[PDB]
């Protein structure tokens, strides 16, 4: 028993591992947040503002591609946990490239530097965001219901250091000092590292640490083989576009792009194809399909304030915060903390409206329409002072009622898709429904990869009233079969 090897009580009543890994998550979440936050400025910052002097749209699809992968590396990440090496090894492996990854920015490597760092930050997410998140859960008996209150208690520490590093962080932007930032983030990863490495062994016990599906001897040649082919025609084909001198972002994008469109219609068509999915369960997999365009849609216009509110907000703005006498420069980078802050204050506010309805509240596709449609309002509201004002400088206080209208729509539309990727699931598909749901936030990323190259020929504000009308429409038009998706 994996249980008889830990503590059950000592983190707020719930196992003292919580407590080890919420310290872990915080300082990891920290780190790449405000890595995050100052990384968009300094890419299109000119090499005198101590930036990197890459093409405003060449950065904004680089952020939105970045963030695609990171979501796409937890499918093959949760596979060599789950077949190779066991979660604790994953988490610890993942945790040190991760480390490296940040190191790669402190350095003065420009290009090499950036992305040898997302090189390495992709692949340490991947092995260990869905496997510290599987340990959590593993810390639980079978019939535990405290199981629901340390996840709460667990994506605390999410929201914490989202909310708290771009914070930080807003100095090292303001002096341009981006590698002494970066450096921060990769000490701030360093102390969660040594954390888990102090307090993993007495808190944690035996949980994850061997694979639970092992391969077998035919099945390391067979996957070596494969693995070893698909990681040889990358290098190659990437080495030979370099050296001939024809290699460019595009390249990436679009294979992104491919995976971004290709990834979702393998999920759905193998569980809806499969004999081990009953008449029941293959209704719930087709009625998933709606809400999955509905979270595309939603997280293709919240991932945008990484990349697009945040510079239309520093470029057309006055960036001087105003409420009721309050007035103060707002810092470029704590557009990153709006999402966060909301989520903390309101999260348990908008779980008790629906704990004091139980069959009185909305449906999911209900509450997956009401967030879409918020979303593409807040970029009907922003499209329309853009429009308003034309050349004239509006408020940053529109700018941030934007991010707070887009955070509003998350707050019925996350934790809706969270309880839809469990109770959906069919019994013999349960990590691959965990892969769709992740899957609406990687498919969107990788949609805006491409999606921010239409801001140069229809205009900025014409951009944000033409995504915010594509939206609306398509959640309009999922709405009327709201009667039908509800099985
Ligand atoms: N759970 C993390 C968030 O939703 C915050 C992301 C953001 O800074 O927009």
């Amino acid at each position: 028993q994996t249980i008889q090897s830990i503590p059950q009580k000592g983190f707020f009543g719930h196992p003292r591992g919580l407590g080890v890994l919420f310290f872990v998550e915080f300082w990891e979440r920290f780190s790449y947040y405000g890595m995050r936050a100052m990384l968009i400025f300094y890419m299109y910052f000119a090499i005198h503002q101590n930036g990197l002097g890459i093409d405003k749209t060449t950065a904004m699809s680089i952020m939105s591609v970045y963030g695609a992968l990171i979501y796409m590396s937890s499918i093959p990440g949760a596979w060599i946990a789950d077949r190779i090496t066991g979660t604790r090894g994953a988490t610890l492996l993942g945790a040190v490239l991760i480390i490296i990854g940040h190191i790669c920015l402190s350095l003065p490597f420009a290009l090499f530097g950036l992305f040898s760092s997302m090189f390495f930050i992709i692949i340490g997410s991947g092995l260990m965001k869905p496997n510290i998140s599987n340990i959590v859960g593993r810390l639980y008996p079978e019939n535990d219901t405290r199981i629901d209150a340390g996840f709460v208690i667990f994506y605390m520490s999410v929201n914490l250091g989202a909310l708290i590093s771009p914070i930080i962080l807003q100095h090292f932007v303001d002096i341009r000092n981006f590698h002494g930032g970066f450096l921060l983030a990769a000490i701030g990863m360093a102390l969660g590292l040594v954390w888990y490495l102090l307090f993993n062994r007495k808190n944690l016990g035996s949980v994850g640490m061997k694979p639970t599906n092992p391969l077998s001897k035919e099945e390391k040649r067979k996957y070596g083989m494969i693995i070893g082919i698909i990681v040889a025609i990358v290098i190659v084909v990437l080495l030979v576009t370099y050296y001939t001198h024809t290699l460019s972002f595009d390249l990436i994008s679009n294979t992104v792009l491919v995976l971004g469109v290709a990834l979702p219609i393998i999920y759905f068509t193998t569980m809806l194809r499969s004999k081990d999915v009953t008449d029941g369960e293959r209704s719930r997999v087709k009625a998933f399909i709606p809400l999955f365009i509905l979270g595309m849609l939603f997280w293709s216009i919240q991932e945008q304030g990484s990349n697009v509110l945040n510079i239309y907000g520093l470029e057309r703005s006055d960036m001087q915060l105003n409420l009721f006498g309050w007035t103060t420069r707002f810092g470029e980078a704590l557009f990153q903390s709006i999402n966060p802050l909301f989520i903390l204050l309101f999260a348990p506010v908008i779980s008790m409206i629906w704990l004091k309805m139980g069959k009185k509240q909305p449906s999911l596709a209900i509450k997956f329409s009401i967030g879409t449609l918020l979303a593409g309002l807040s970029y009907i509201l922003i499209g329309l002072v853009g429009l308003g004002y034309g050349h004239t400088q509006f408020s940053v206080n529109w700018v941030i009622l934007s991010y707070v209208i887009c955070v509003i729509g998350e707050l019925c539309l996350s934790p809706t898709g969270n309880s839809a990727a469990v109770k959906l699931a069919p019994k013999a598909f349960n990590a691959q429904m965990m892969s769709v749901w992740l899957l609406t936030n990687a498919s969107a990323q990788a949609i805006n990869g491409t999606l921010v190259k239409l801001i140069k020929p229809l205009g900025q504000t014409n951009y944000f009233i033409f995504l915010g009308t594509v939206a609306i429409v398509i959640t309009l038009i999922i709405l009327v079969f709201s009667p039908k998706i509800t099985k």
